[PDB]
DNA sequence: AGCGTGGGCGT
DNA sequence: TACGCCCACGC
């Protein structure tokens, strides 16, 4: 079930977790409590905010297990991994 | 390709 | 509640 439902009168979204509740409403309320140290840029979420800052430095965590080639993110590592099938 | 950003949830 | 994985949609 979705107890938690959005009070915001254009929005219809309801949640299963309060603190899932909270992170949208951010939507609304256009809060960016996460700046980017490098070029000052505000993100919603910190996750977000973490690979962001990988476009700066160049990090790249996530290897392909077929060809080795490096990825900043996991989703990117698998969209990837599917192009070695036949 | 590069990458923003919500969806759902384990801890 | 926060932190931060995965997952997914969409340029
Ligand atoms: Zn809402
Ligand atoms: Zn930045
Ligand atoms: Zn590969």
């Amino acid at each position: 079930e979705r107890p938690y439902a959005c009070p915001v009168e254009s929005c219809d979204r309801r949640f299963s977790r309060s603190d899932e509740l909270t992170r949208h409403i951010r939507i609304h309320t256009g809060q960016k409590p996460f700046q980017c140290r490098i070029c000052m840029r505000n993100f919603s979420r910190s996750d977000h905010l973490t690979t962001h800052i990988r476009t700066h430095t160049g990090e790249k965590p996530f290897a392909c297990d077929i060809c080795g080639r490096k990825f900043a993110r996991s989703d990117e590592r698998k969209r990837h991994t599917k192009i070695h099938l036949r």
